Parts: C-alpha cells; sequence; structure tokens
C-alpha cells in the first residue's frame, strides 16, 4: 500500500513580506488571549449550531464574535437577496482573467454585506482528473495553469472585497466515489475508510498542487483540507501534506480548517498542520493536550495567530458586520437559548446585497459561451420569419428556480450544479424567456418553445416549419450526498440527461438549420450528431447562473461574438480520457486505492501521448470573425542562476518523531516564501507575437502559450500562458508575455526542487492547443 | 412547567419468586466479572458496529458473547428465510389470548433460530392516545386491559421460546412529532429537545402504566426507555418513571435499555435506573463513575446482574446459537478487519427457521377480521357468475413485496406498517390472487381485478357486469423516520389513501352487492359511505402479514365465521376522537409540551364521556351466526382486606440526594412484588352469564365484562375481561370470570395506592362496549 | 385482464394482441401468479415478483439472492386503427417493450441461473443477451390465452416437456429478413406501391439464399 512519510515539526508563521503588517496584528491580539479563547478560535461551534455553514468559537471578553464561514465557490449559499453567478467552469471558458477577478470582487461584496468572514472558495481540487468528476464544475479546469491563473484572481476579488477566501479541496478529492465511509454506506457500499488518492512527488508538483501554490502566492487566506486520503493518510492528518508541502514548501502563511467532518487523528491533526476543526470534543482535547505536553504551546499559538493573520490581511477588523442572515431558516425572527429561558431575537434582516451585479453575471455569462461549430447558423438576427425552441432545458423549472434543495434535480434550464456549490436564484432567466423577447422586440415573427423531451411529435411539427430551430439539451453533476437520477455526485456516463440526443436528432431531421446549445457541467459525448449537416452550429453555455437566457441571446443574435474557448477536451469516447472512475471498492472494507497511474496525463495531455484526435480540443473556440497569427519573437533576458533557498527559521514563538521541536528549521530548498523559492518566478525568455482581426466584425481571441518541456516523459505540449483579447476588424496587436523558471522546470524528487533540464524546449503560439500557428526554439543560456 | 420530582437510589434486585433460579445464577456470572466485564454488558458496541440492531460488548475471558438485540415486533427484522407475521393491531382484533400466545411462540422461534438473544417488542406503548399516532398498530389497542392481557400472552409465548422479551416504549410516546429533536430538524422544525409528554399521575397508573404492569407480572426480561421526555425528564433518565414506578411500584427485576439514541444524562442515567445504552463513551464515563465513587459500586452490580439475570431467567445459556445473520447485508460472505489485514468472513448463513409458521399466521389473519356490515353480502360461495376485484390494495408490490425498505410505500395490498416494526415477506399472497385461485378452484366464473384507483371506467365497466364486487382500500402509518406523501409517521389526516373513498363510491354506484375490505393501520372516516344499500358487507383486515390474501377468503367464502371485534373506535369525525397530534412546536426551541389533559378519556372513553355515538364502536363485530346473553351471577368472594406494602428492602450487595445511598430502604404502599402489591390481584367477585349460538353455523363470540366504578370521573364503562370462545349451533357456555382488586379500584395520589371508592360499582357483560346486554350491581363489602 | 379496448396496450402480462383479433378473458392468470401458486404448493420456499421494469434496483436486489430468476419480456402488434406507442398496427421496431433488454440484462448480471420468457407476436432482436452465459433458458410462449401462467408452469416445472418448434425465423438483424415495411407513400396522393420483388424469398426462405445464419 502507499505510504505518505511524517514531516514534523508543522511551521510557524514567519511573517514575512506582505504578511508582516497582518501578522504583527494577529500576534498583539493573540498576545492577550488564554488558552482557551485560543482553543476557541480552532473549534468548530457544531453542525448548524447557529447562523453560519461554520461558526469558530467567539471571545466575548474582547469583542470579538465568531467566524462566519459561508458557501460557496459561486455565490453566498442559503441566504436570501444574493446573485448566483455563473460556476468556475464558465470562467475557465472565458480565460478572462479580468472577469474572474471582478467575479470576486462581486461575490466578495456579497458575502461581506451578509458579515460573512470566509468565503468556502474557490476550487482547484478537483482540477479534473475525470471528466465524469460530480464536481468538476466547481472548479475551473483540468489544466493546472489556467485554473491556478484564474484561481489566482478570484482570491485576490474576494479578497480585496474583505473577505478571507479559502482554497479548497486540498487535495486529490478528484471523485465524490467513497469521499466518505458514512457516505459510501448509504450508497450500499461496506468501507470504514476514505479512498486513498495515491499520487507520486512529481504529478503532485507539477499538475495538482500547481494551482493551489498559486492561491498561496496570491495571498488567500485559508486552506480546506479534504475529505480523502493521499497515499494513505486522511488529508487533513497528512503532515507531508500540510507541512511540508504546504506550510514548508509553498510557505502558506494563512490557516487550514477541515473540510466538514473530514476525518483525522484528533488531536495529531493539529501537530501534522491542521489549524481548525469544522464543523464541530475538539476543544477540550487541544486544550487537555496543551496541559500535558502533547501538543506545544508554541503550535496552538501559531494556530490562533494563523487565523487571526488571515482576518487581518483581507481587513475583517474594518470590514466585519453582524451576520445578518440565516442558513438554517428564511423566517424573520426565532428563539436561541439562554442561561435561564430563550429569547426571541431577529435573525433575517433580509439585506440586499446584490448591486449591480447582474450586469457581471450576464457578461461573464456571454464570455463562457463557446462556439463549436458553425456552418452559417449563427448570429441570428431576430427577423427570423418563425423560430423553433426545443428541449427542457429551454424551460422553467417548475417548482421554481430555487425548487430544488441544494439544486439537486435536473428541472427546467440548468444554470448551477448540485451540492454546497450553490446559491439561491433571486430569479432565472430561462432561455425560452430570452428568445420570444428577442423576436418579439425585433421582427415579431413566430415562436413556439417545446419544452418536454418526450415531445418529439411536437417537435417534428414545430421543427418542420422553422426557419431556424434552437435546441437546449444538458448534463448535471455535483457533490456525493446528493444523487439524481443514479448520479451518486459523480455522473455515472457522459451522456445528454433526459433524451437529449433524441432530441437534437428528431430536431436535425426536420430542420436543416439547427443549433445546439448545451449546458453541461462537462463534456458529453457527441460523437453522434456534431458532424450533422443540418446542425449549423454548436454551443457549450455551461452553467451561467441568473442571467442564463439573456447572456446566450446577447451571442446568439450577434450583439457578443462568442470568444471562449474549451477549458477541457471534447473525446469521441469515453475512453478517449483514460481509466473509468473508481466506483467498486477495491480493498475490501479498507479504505479504496486510487493509482493516479497516468500522471500528468490527464485531459488534452492524454489525447497528445496516444496520438488520439479529440473532436474539439483543449483552447479551441470559434468567433463570427477570424484572427491571423504572425511574427513570433523570442527574447531571452539572461536571469540569475537559480539558488536553492538556505538558512533556518526562528525558533517557535509562544504569545511521533519532531512533532513537539520548537528549535530553528532548515528552509528547504525549493520554499522560502509563499509560492515557493523566488528564484522559480524570475522571468527566464520574453516571447510575443502579432495578432489581427481579418474578419468582418469585433470579437475577442484567446492566444495560447504553449511550451514542449523535451523530456522523454513530458507532455507534448502544456499551457503556460493565456489573454483574451478585442480585435476590431482591422485591427492588430503586439501579444507579449514572459516564461518564468517555474515555466520551463519539472519536479525533481531527488533532489527536492524545480530543474530546468537539458532537453531543448520549444515554445508555441496558437488559438488551440493543437492550432500551433506559430514557434520558436527556447535557445538555453 | 410539568416537574418530573427524584427518585432515588435506583432500587437493586430482590430476585424473589419466578426470579429466583435466575438471579442466583446472575449473582454466580458476575461475581467472576471485572469492572470493565461489567460495564461492556451495559454498554451498545455502536450503530451498526456488529451484526444485529444493537449488540452488547463481550466477555470473551468467560467465552460469553454480546447480546444481539432484534426488530421487531412482528418478526425478525431485516434477516432473510424468516416469516412476517400478523401486526400487534390485528392481535388485538382477535382478543384472542391463546393466538396471541402463539404467534409469540412462533416469533420467538425464529429469533432463537437466527441466534437472537433480545427481541425489540411486544408494544404496549404508544398505547393508541390518538387515532393518527403513526406506530399505534405495532401495539394492540387504546385500551389498557385489552393491551395489557395480549401483551403478557405474547411476552410469554416469546421467552418460552427461549428469547428475551423487550417492553417497549416506556413511556408516554404516543406520537410520531418531535420524538427526538434531529429527525424534527430534517422535518423544519427547530427545536434542541424531544416533546414533553404531560401525564399526571392518576391518568399514568389507570391507563398508560396498566399494560406495563402486565407485561411486568407476565416476567418480561427487558423493557426500553422511550425517546420523549415525561413531565420534562427524558424517560431515559427519569428516576420517578424508572426508579419510582417501574422498579418500585411494579417492581420490575428485570433491566431496561435505551431507545436507539435516546437522550439521556450519561453516568446520570445509570442513577435514574437505566442498565443498558443503546446502541452505543458511556463505557469510559461509567468506569471513570464507578472508580471516583461517583457511581456507587452496587448500581453497576445491579445493572449486570438484571442483564444476566434476563438471560438466565429464558434460557438463553441452553437456547443460544451463534449469530447467523447479517442486518447490514443480504451478501453471503463480507470483509472484515482483522488485527493483521482483513478477513473474509461468513456473515449470512440462511438459516431458515420459517418452520410451519405460515399456520398460525393465515389464522391470526382469519380470526383477526372484524365484520361490522353485512346485510346478505357474506359469505361468498365462489360460485358467483361474475366477481369483480377492485382498489389497489387488492394487488400486489410492483417493486416486489419488500421492495420498499422498511415497508416505507403503500404499493399494492398493505400487510404491514413503516419502520423499525418490519420484517421482510418471504412471499406474499394478495387478496387479487386468492380471489382468482378461489373462483378458479370452484364455479370458474368470471373474475378481473382493476388494481388501479384511478381507472375508475374500469370499475364501472366491471362493477355493473358483476354479481359481486370486492373493494379493496388501506390507510398506512409507521415510525417518524419515514415520510410518505406527507405522512411524518403520523397521518396526517384519518382519509383512505390513493382515493379509495372514490373507488368505494364508483363501485357501489354500478353494483348493489359491493363488498368493501379495509386494511388499515387503525380507524378511518367512514361516515360517506359505511351506509351505502349497495354496500352491502365491510370487513375491516388490518396488516396481516404474509398470509394476507388466503386469510381473508377463508372468511370471505365461509370457511371460517368472523369472530374478531374492532380494538378501537370508528367515530364519524376526527373531531370524534378529541384533540388533534401536536404537529408545531409550542415551546419555542426548547421541548414541546403535549399535555394529556383528557386523563383516561382516549378512545370509547372519550365517546362515551362525550356522548358521541359511534358509527362502529369498540368490541363490535359481526358474525356469520347469532349468540344470546343470558343470566348474569355475581359472587361476592369475601377476599382478605387490603394491606399496604411495608417493611425494607435488603441493603444493596456488591458481588443528587440518595443516589449513592445504598442503605435498605422502604417498600412503596402499592409496591412489593412484581406487577405491585400482591393484594391488588385479590379476586373479590366472581361474575357469570350464559351465551347461546342461535344461529345456523359454528362461530366464535367475544363476550366482554365492563365495569362503572361510579364516580363522576371514572368512564361510564372500562374493559375488565374477554374471551373468545367457539359455539355449535345451540350450543351455550357458562362464561365465568374474576374481578381483581386492581380491577375495581381508582389510583389515589395523595395515599399512592390503589382504592376502592365508596361509589356504587356496575359490572356489565356484553357484545360491545355499547351492546352491554347483562348488568348487576357489584355490593361492597 | 379487458381494462384496454380490443387488447389495445401492454398493461402486464401479454396473452393477445390488439385490434380486431380479439376477444374478452373470463379471467387472466398470469405468471406471477401460477409461478407463486407452484411455489405456495411445494416446497414454499421464498418468492417474489418485481414487475415494474424501471424498478431495477430491487431486480438487483431479488436477483442477488435467487437460486433461479425467471424474467418476463414482451412485444406487441396488432390493427391498424390502433396506434399503441407509436406502433401503428405495425411494429416500428423489432425491440423488446418497455425496457425488456434491459430488465435481462439487469437480472443475468446478478443472477447466474436467469430464465427468460418471451411473450412476442413474432421475432424480436436478441444478440445482445440470447449468448450471456447467466442466461441458463430461453422460451418463446407467445400469446396463450387465459391460461397464460398455469400453461407455463406446466413446461417450467418439468409437468410438460417443451415439443414446439419456433413458426418463424429469429434473426441477428431486421435487415436479415429483407427489405423494410413499406411506411411512407412513394405514389404521391395514390395508391402507395408494394412490390413483392423477394417473391417466395421470405423468412428462412430469405435467411438459406443469402447463406445468413439465424440465431
Ligand atoms: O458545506 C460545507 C462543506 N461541506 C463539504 C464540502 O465538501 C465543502 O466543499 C463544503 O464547503
Ligand atoms: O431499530 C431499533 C429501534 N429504533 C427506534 C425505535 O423507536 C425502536 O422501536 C427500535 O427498536
Ligand atoms: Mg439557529
Ligand atoms: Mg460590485
Ligand atoms: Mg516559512
Ligand atoms: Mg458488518
Ligand atoms: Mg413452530
Ligand atoms: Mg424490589
Amino acid at each position: 500500500l502507499a505510504y505518505s512519510p511524517p514531516f514534523y515539526p508543522s511551521p510557524w508563521m514567519d511573517g514575512n513580506g506582505e504578511w508582516a503588517e497582518a501578522y504583527r496584528r494577529a500576534v498583539d491580539f493573540v498576545s492577550q488571549l488564554t488558552l482557551a479563547e485560543k482553543v476557541n478560535l480552532t473549534t468548530g461551534v457544531g453542525w448548524m449550531q447557529e447562523k453560519c455553514v461554520g461558526e469558530t468559537g467567539s471571545i466575548p471578553r474582547l469583542g470579538f464574535r465568531g467566524l462566519c464561514l459561508q458557501d460557496s465557490p459561486l455565490g453566498v449559499r442559503f441566504a436570501d437577496y444574493v446573485s448566483a453567478f455563473p460556476a468556475g467552469v464558465n470562467v475557465a471558458a472565458t480565460w478572462d482573467k479580468n472577469l474572474a477577478y471582478l467575479r470576486g470582487k462581486a461575490m466578495g461584496e456579497e458575502h461581506r454585506g451578509k458579515g460573512v468572514d470566509v468565503q468556502l472558495g474557490p476550487v482547484a481540487g478537483p482540477l479534473g482528473r475525470h471528466p465524469d468528476g460530480g464536481r468538476n464544475w466547481e472548479g475551473f479546469s483540468p489544466d493546472p495553469v489556467l485554473t491556478g491563473v484564474l484561481m489566482a484572481e478570484t482570491i485576490k476579488g474576494i479578497q480585496d472585497a474583505g473577505v478571507i477566501a479559502c482554497a479548497k479541496h486540498f487535495i486529490g478529492n478528484e471523485m465524490e466515489h467513497f469521499r466518505q465511509a458514512s457516505e459510501a454506506v448509504g450508497y450500499g457500499f461496506d468501507i470504514t475508510e476514505s479512498v486513498s488518492s495515491n499520487i507520486d512527488d512529481k504529478t503532485l508538483h507539477e499538475l495538482y498542487l500547481w494551482p493551489f501554490a498559486d492561491a498561496v502566492r496570491a495571498g488567500v487566506g485559508s486552506f480546506m483540507c479534504s475529505y480523502n486520503q493521499v497515499n494513505n493518510s486522511y488529508s487533513c492528518s497528512n503532515s507531508y501534506l500540510l507541512n511540508k508541502l504546504l506550510k514548508s514548501e509553498l510557505d502558506f502563511q494563512g490557516f487550514v480548517m477541515s473540510d466538514w467532518g473530514a476525518h483525522h487523528s484528533g488531536v495529531g491533526a493539529a501537530l501534522a498542520g491542521l489549524d481548525m476543526s469544522m464543523p464541530g470534543f475538539w476543544g477540550t482535547n487541544l486544550t487537555i493536550a496543551v496541559l500535558n505536553g502533547t501538543v506545544p504551546e508554541w503550535r496552538v499559538d501559531d494556530m490562533a495567530v494563523r487565523i487571526m493573520a488571515a482576518f487581518y490581511k483581507v481587513g475583517r477588523d474594518r470590514y466585519q458586520v453582524p451576520v445578518n442572515f440565516d442558513s438554517w431558516t428564511k423566517d424573520e425572527y426565532g428563539y436561541e437559548h439562554a442561561l435561564v429561558g430563550q429569547n426571541y431575537v431577529k435573525v433575517n434582516d433580509k439585506v440586499d446585497v446584490r448591486a449591480d451585479h447582474a450586469d457581471i453575471i450576464r457578461q461573464i455569462g456571454s464570455a463562457s459561451v463557446v462556439l463549436l461549430k458553425n456552418d452559417g447558423g449563427l448570429p441570428l438576427t431576430g427577423y427570423e420569419k418563425f423560430t423553433g425552441v426545443f428541449g427542457e432545458d429551454a424551460g422553467s423549472n417548475r417548482w421554481g428556480a430555487d425548487g430544488c434543495s441544494d439544486r439537486g434535480c435536473d428541472n427546467g434550464t440548468l444554470a448551477m450544479g448540485w451540492g454546497s456549490g450553490t446559491a439561491d436564484f433571486p430569479y432565472l432567466v430561462t432561455p425560452e424567456q430570452a428568445i420570444q423577447n428577442e423576436i418579439l422586440s425585433k421582427g415579431k415573427g413566430l415562436v413556439s418553445a417545446v419544452t418536454d423531451n418526450g415531445a418529439l411529435d411536437q417537435m417534428e411539427q414545430v421543427a418542420s416549419q422553422a426557419s431556424v430551430s434552437i435546441v437546449f439539451v444538458n448534463a448535471d453533476s455535483g457533490e456525493g450526498y446528493i444523487n439524481v437520477d443514479g448520479n451518486e455526485g459523480d455522473r455515472k456516463n457522459l451522456t445528454l440527461w433526459k433524451g437529449g440526443e433524441e432530441v437534437i436528432k428528431t430536431v436535425a431531421a426536420n430542420c436543416n438549420n439547427t443549433i445546439v446549445v448545451m449546458h453541461t457541467v462537462g463534456p458529453v459525448l457527441i460523437d453522434e450528431w456534431y458532424d450533422n449537416p443540418n446542425v449549423t452550429a454548436i454551443v457549450w453555455a455551461g452553467l451561467p447562473g441568473q442571467e442564463s437566457g439573456n447572456s446566450l441571446v446577447d451571442v446568439l443574435y450577434g450583439r457578443v461574438s462568442p470568444g471562449g474557448k474549451t477549458p477541457f477536451t471534447w473525446g469521441k469516447t469515453r475512453e478517449s480520457y483514460g481509466a473509468p472512475l473508481l466506483t467498486k471498492p477495491n480493498n475490501g472494507k479498507g479504505a479504496p486505492q486510487d493509482d493516479f497511474t497516468e500522471g500528468v496525463f490527464i485531459d488534452y495531455r492524454r489525447f497528445d501521448k496516444y496520438n488520439e484526435t479529440p473532436i474539439y480540443e483543449f483552447g479551441f473556440g470559434l468567433s463570427y470573425t477570424t484572427f491571423e497569427y504572425s511574427d513570433i519573437y523570442v527574447q531571452p533576458l539572461n536571469a540569475r542562476p537559480y539558488t536553492p533557498a538556505s538558512g533556518s527559521t526562528k525558533a517557535a514563538p509562544t504569545f511521533p518523531s519532531g512533532a513537539t521541536d520548537g528549535s530553528p528549521q532548515p528552509i528547504l530548498p525549493a520554499g522560502g516564501a509563499p509560492g515557493g523559492n523566488p528564484g522559480l518566478y524570475d522571468e527566464m525568455y520574453r516571447v510575443s507575437a502579432i495578432i489581427t482581426n481579418t474578419g468582418n466584425v469585433v470579437g475577442d481571441e484567446v492566444p495560447q502559450l504553449y511550451v514542449s518541456l523535451g523530456g522523454p516523459d513530458d507532455p507534448k505540449v502544456v499551457l503556460r500562458n493565456f489573454d483574451r483579447i478585442t480585435l476590431h476588424p482591422g485591427q492588430q496587436t503586439m501579444w507579449t508575455t514572459t516564461l518564468t523558471r517555474r515555466d520551463i522546470s519539472n519536479w525533481d524528487p531527488a533532489s527536492q526542487n524545480w530543474v530546468v533540464t537539458k532537453y531543448p524546449k520549444t515554445v508555441y503560439i496558437g488559438s488551440s492547443s493543437r492550432k500551433l500557428h506559430l514557434q520558436a526554439p527556447l535557445p538555453p543560456y
């Protein structure tokens, strides 16, 4: 069985650089506390005991209320008068740092307005190892660079708004199956331990860890360790994960909380790098552990100062307001127990925090539309003589937009997946609604919407008469505690839901101008219809949130040229992506064993390795205009030689082998600063090229920079940079980026550091992972 | 708030009388044990941690395995190759002590064959305060005497078969709403404590406690304390309930276990009279409590000896075999964790324990059929030209007989309610099947079954052609953790399910020979159709178990004359019964307060008090013959005057004020032996009457003896005795019974004893609570 | 049993097709009834009937425990004036109705002694499951009328040795049988022209001519 080596002691904050101010204030505060008050900060109050999804204990003596931790990565969960933003996968499809930032800011503002201290997001774990992973849509992309950059931008947005962000789930939670034993038992599996993700040191560094490094370096205040095990040690008590990788190598200065009820070795977890136990036994044991000397004073002191450092870093001291909503009821008032009797208190103030956020939600919606096919289908005018609209995915949730708890259904148009990664729609504009509005405001031609996928007679009837037929199909997934139609979080197949395929086939048989719109959490198998000549255009629109219908028609009717690029591969078969989900226990009653044998070869890397042609490759997307690439240039920057980190920490302040050692510790070679050794981010080359709009309308292009690292075990190409640029007809721009040392390095387990290998590297600039228009050598030096 | 006075110390065993052999052996065994081993007997192993619904810790040092505790009151829950017996309410409808005993024996045999040590049943709580109480069907009758008698017979049957019986639930668990806070929260209620049943001392003694007294006197080995509070103290740590009423007044010698996760004050519960914590912290705390002196050594010794006494009393030492099934899977084999790695062990031996138990199931089915109306409808011959069968309740569960987990649905014929009070059908004979068999083996007339309650066109079609139309309707309920169609355990109304009333109305409109069969957990409202002249007969058949169809047709086609009497009242309205369920919290976030303000006036007592005429009164049932009552005679027996119990207990042996007092204790005036002061069971009068069969077929009569206690706050009549008697045409019998002192006494709170008041008492013998054919004074002495 | 006019449905056990070629059942003995009668009159072992083709979980649950699993599938057709599920008299395909194929596959995956009973108006395509080793027997019972259940169990339980022979061919594909039904007009608004170009080569004559091996 795979084994996770120990690493102790648990690193304490250094509070260097951009954390110095926050460290100073945290020390000043924690210095004043008793042991009990310190432990209060690390202790969850219990499941559903207060107002927020999680809360810490209070310190009333100083007028410090418990921290409020609230879902989700795409909005304020449970609360009323909030916005429902597009999912993370949509953000990925924008390839737009700026939009990612603005979404973070808007979300952060909403959390702030409700009195939330910590937003439980964003997500880089799952990364997206499997196409059928249940929660991938909450994250960004299987690509570590695209995910990492947008993760970082999102975090900066949330935290600039004055709310602590939380990078989750750390790490290796690439599927929902067997994430928690209790949950697995509920689905009829006999296991007593969570699945072990078995991941080697190189795969972690070059794939799954990379975006979390970006999150650390972006100044993220907190981390959440995952339900699963890594190398047969639960994440929340995995010393290699938290102590070595996170707090030494990546030099994370913030605090680590557990996922809710995530299994850890109790007090032992604190020694292994856990700082906060959620949702809440731990408190009194940690107290006793300190008193009897199993847990050092310096450790609890560091747990407290990490929590308070995050608090001060984002300016909670300035922006905190009372929690003015309740997660567990919409009632205005409720009862609370007191020392004697009960108090009737106000619990929901109905504070409207939505502001103008509908604008950015509509914008990201439109920006996340990916045009996959266009044989003269798009754009539409609104002066079509007869528009047919087809599919339940065009219509309303008959139970109300928020009629399914945690969005745990596929009623009507899909604009959000299910589970904890949700928020309530203040309203939801359907495609049916937006399209009828478009028509009735313009040409006022005929329009009919058949939103029952079983009504194939009517679809035939209407499609036979249509100038254009707009077909809507979806595929849903989410968190493992919800099972929809045999999908236990993870998708049981890559098929369109509710007979979407038959809808497409029926409509295309009767209308030679059929447009297909896919709202899917990830890829589906489209091989049987995508190349149908009656299908004149195909778009993926993902999970667009409250403005779905409006953001879509903006694109379909040509107000916005589609400029999204698919953030994952569209393969011919499920086998194209690699091995199935592990959905059958393979270690008897023990932890299922999930070997990440493919290494870095997930999504497009896999397709590239096996020389398999995807239907639509990673980074592919069409436009209403054309773009031309020319004149690549590589400028060596003659960076200083990489220096491994050296020296030692200071001794652990007070305000298992090594677990209680508070003496100065050696700095790891690849460590030294948040996100790793600073030399890793030295700029090595400047690469530039000219992009021109050679067509007849304004549009966005996503130029992409790929690197061939050149080794026998390296992917043919890996994404290293990208931007989204608006170009008017005949407009040119110089696209210029830099490659860092990290960008051209490989992880070396032997030396425990990033190395630039001797193999010749090649840089490519193109419009997709396969459309590599330009290339040049990276000259060694 | 209602208050529960303390009563300490927790009484230790006497081990006199029927318990002497058991106590001696229990002492000998426990004398050999360490503290840890003693505590192990009191500790559950944890939810789903072994094979049985509950298991105690083991004493491997003496090769003594953990006890196996298994549901249910009507069979062996979860296990394969077992029988599904008729529900307790059907037993009540038989009014047949012998049948109650034989059912207990058959159930005990099946538990025994599976290796079960404790059968978690039978049920006298709920008694049946509300007609819409979800779990009433698990018990017997709202009448305490009918329930007490049949409860005792059931217990004797189980324990004679060599299994420990468990009287549950003690006490006041008369509805499912708010029984457990976690469950209430799941239904959207904000409470942190279970409902409090607020019951006065007199009401407890004269109603709810009465059948439990019978259980004690019958020698039941164990009790289960309930989820709810009584006078704002959880049953499982209610010292008044457990120490005073159960273990002092009723002098119970066996052990008390908690309901599964029933709240109690931990170590405090032990001092208040709890002996066993299920399903299982307690072990550690109890060990610590003994070492530090907070729990006396004599208490833990008493806990252990009570458990072992129950074990020896029924002869578990003789009859114990290994547990040969698994509650949690039907798989033959399963992996188990070892010291090193894992083992693959046999978990299910598929031991067939059904024997010939199908016979007693068919018999009790037939005996529990109550004929409520017959204007020339029944019996049938099987030579009818055209038989129509109508209603989903005639047909099959389309998901298989065991297709709904815990029977949590109303698919097809209703033969069992839902929740823990269940067992898997080995097969299920439906009315549809049995009726078609009857016809096709006899006259071979036409027969059609319309088993879709929505297919009213077809019902008209068939009914208008039929010689006879047999209509099937049901109403279901169960434990609160299952919600079927908005019925949160408790019934949301007293309507027939699935449009049953419309089925009846449709068929009766088209067929002037309509027979209605009701399979209901309790009463439903029948005011709109019972008196329809086209309805020529009505039967209630309840929940008959696996032989439903066969037991029914035996009655319908005249092989068995119906002899059951309804064990509850059929009122015109819900309001007829009294006040609604408490289904809305009335103490803010605290324990809802459920005041039993009606006192002893439930079911027929309420109807009698308020002069509400029932449609069908308690104790009412028809026959295929007729019976005549004559010649009542009362013989005073000149019993010894009642002596209040006095004297002391032994000092507590070793092997809150007064909680640690192990000194001799005063015997309570109404205590002194199991079931109460033995003088209470002195026979005061002998009463006889003559019953004659004046009709033309053999049949059973259930003569009933009622007493008027004569006070202004006494019920007009209370049941005190009954029998079921077979009489051939023209045959007479002298029915002779005795009234005990208890039978003619009232509970006096001031003196804490049963008293015979000076109010004149009358005895009645008749065929129902309303059909009081004979009466005589009870002359005082 | 007679709940659908002219038997114009596929509710429950199929013992008669639809249209004018019908009569009213005086009663209908189902396989469910006959099999339960057989067991409860003999060994009195366990018996359960899952008769909802969508209840696949329950089918796995029960098939897992069974000594023998007896699976019932059907396919219906009739006169043109009745349309059932898009079958305008003629069958729109040769598939088992109501997901019968998925019933077979589910049961066979959980029980290595699965018996399949087919009540079909004619051949269906069985290529995907007939050769499944967990399917230990296959019978065609057709449309047996009022005694369906009883006539079946007489054979299943060995009172009568089966001696019937299939009166039509079971092919691998629909194409095996030759050209499709003419289901769209080919003479404008006038009489559709249905040319019997295959001549005498229908059913087994066709298979033999083109050297196609029947199942
Ligand atoms: O709801 C709280 C918590 N539940 C568990 C989920 O895995 C996590 O993402 C979420 O934040
Ligand atoms: O299933 C065990 C236990 N659960 C709770 C029920 O109230 C009780 O009757 C049953 O015995
Ligand atoms: Mg609250
Ligand atoms: Mg804003
Ligand atoms: Mg550091
Ligand atoms: Mg087990
Ligand atoms: Mg027997
Ligand atoms: Mg005593």
